[PDB]
């Protein structure tokens, strides 16, 4: 859980990806949902989405540990959440940008290095 978030989906998405079930994380998208992650340009759907997951997000932990959620006028969640995204050697601090539709999936979600040395010896 995350201090100051109860969305289901939120807590899925956390969840699965911690156990490695990228097509179960990926699965929470809607099928044309969009992960913008910090080094490449948009990814888009559940496929490519759990491709990306499972050889990039092999190894780490991501660490949610605050958020924030509204609603928008045009009925969307919106939902940010802070934390860490660690390995063993270096990690990694980390804002997670949610918008969900009224269906409860993940139309994109955008991750956001708040930047450090670590970072820039990325593999991307």
């Amino acid at each position: 859980s995350i201090a100051g978030i109860t969305e289901p989906t939120i807590l899925q998405y956390f969840a699965t990806l911690n156990a490695g079930e990228f097509a179960a994380t990926a699965a929470l998208f809607a099928v044309d949902g969009v992960m913008y992650p910090p080094f490449e340009s948009g990814i888009v759907g559940p496929d490519a989405i759990a491709a990306y997951l499972q050889q990039e997000a092999q190894g780490i932990k991501a660490e949610p540990q605050q958020g924030l959620a509204e609603t928008s006028e045009d009925g969307h969640t919106q939902v940010q959440v802070s934390g860490k995204a660690q390995t063993s050697w270096c990690g990694v601090n980390v804002l997670w940008l949610f918008t969900l539709n009224q269906e409860k999936q993940i139309i994109h979600t955008q991750i956001k290095l708040l930047a450090s040395p670590q970072e820039l010896l990325a593999l991307r």
